[PDB]
Parts: structure tokens; C-alpha cells; sequence
């Protein structure tokens, strides 16, 4: 896979907003929003964020992702990440993550980036394990049938 990157583009949602494929999918990876998905919730966060950046191969937008909290000096916090559908597993999300954690180091002179994954998100968890995320604490959270989850709250030294 050659990937590269630039920050997102108005041009860029209508694809982005496409990838989350079923409302698992769109809740581990921005729990506010509501299914159905679209361009105004995706730009709603864009507005409210910073950093976001999507990962292009062969002329194809495949990845997006940004930070929700970022804290100068601190550390980032790495969201929305999302992958399209025939593209998973092909190392977009690996690539991305290193490309927001050289953001937050150079940007944001961050010093560790947290990534929150829920429970249910077994993929997320053994990634970011292999990137060498440790879990930190466990977190309530309700997903949009009032149903309680484990929010698993991870972080890594950026160095
Ligand atoms: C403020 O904190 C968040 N919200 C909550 O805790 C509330 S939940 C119940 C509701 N509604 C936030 O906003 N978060 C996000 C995100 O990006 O929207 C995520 C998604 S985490 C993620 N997505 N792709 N890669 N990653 C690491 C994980 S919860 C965390």
C-alpha cells in the first residue's frame, strides 16, 4: 500500500461520510452522531475539531480521522477514524495513526496521544495494542439504545 496524507477538503466529505457501513460501526467511531450518517454531521465535527487529515492511495480517499482534545505541551486525542469499506485491514488506520501522532508531537508538542476504543471494537483494541497503546482505565457510556459499554481509555508516549 502506498499511502500518503493531507488535511481533509469539503471535497472529501461526501466520500468519508460513506465509510462507517452499519450504526456499530458509526458509533465506534463518533458515538454523538445519529444514523443515518451524512456530510453535515461529519463537517459538524470537522468544525468543533482539529487535525483532520485523510490518507489517500491510488487516488482514493481510504481513511479519515482528527482530534477531539488536543492540550499543548500534553497530549491529543484521536477520533473519528474511519477506514472504507474496501480498504480494511490493508494497514490505512496503522498509517493514520502515525501520521496524527507525528501531528500531535509536531503541532501540538504533545508528549502522549490517548485513543478511547469501545468494548465491542476488538479490532481497535488489538491495533492499537500492537502500536503500543496501553489501557489505562474503564469508562460508562451508553450507547443510542440506553444500553450500557465500556468506553476501554488507552494512551502511548509520542517520545
Ligand atoms: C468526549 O469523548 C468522546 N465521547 C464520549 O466519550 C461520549 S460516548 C456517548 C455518546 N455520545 C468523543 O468525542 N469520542 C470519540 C469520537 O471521536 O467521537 C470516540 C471515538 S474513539 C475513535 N474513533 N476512531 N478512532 N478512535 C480512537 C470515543 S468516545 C469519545
Amino acid at each position: 500500500m502506498q499511502l500518503s496524507h493531507r488535511p481533509a477538503e469539503t471535497g472529501d466529505l461526501e466520500t468519508v461520510a460513506g465509510f462507517p457501513q452499519d450504526r456499530d460501526e458509526l458509533f465506534y467511531c463518533y458515538p454523538k452522531a445519529i444514523w443515518p450518517f451524512s456530510v453535515a454531521q461529519l463537517a459538524a465535527a470537522i468544525a468543533e475539531r482539529r487535525g483532520s487529515t485523510v490518507a489517500v492511495h491510488d487516488g482514493q480517499v481510504l481513511g479519515f480521522a482528527n482530534f477531539y482534545q488536543w492540550q499543548h505541551g500534553d497530549f491529543c486525542a484521536l477520533g473519528n477514524m474511519m477506514v472504507a469499506p474496501a480498504a480494511r485491514g490493508l494497514g490505512v488506520a496503522r498509517y493514520l495513526i502515525g501520521v496524527m501522532e507525528n501531528l500531535a508531537r509536531e503541532q501540538y508538542k504533545a508528549r502522549l496521544m490517548k485513543i478511547s476504543c469501545f468494548n465491542a471494537n476488538a479490532a481497535g483494541l488489538l491495533l492499537y495494542t500492537q502500536l503500543g497503546y496501553q489501557p489505562r482505565a474503564i469508562a460508562e457510556r451508553h450507547d443510542p439504545d440506553g444500553r450500557r459499554v465500556a468506553l476501554i481509555q488507552m494512551d502511548k508516549p509520542l517520545e
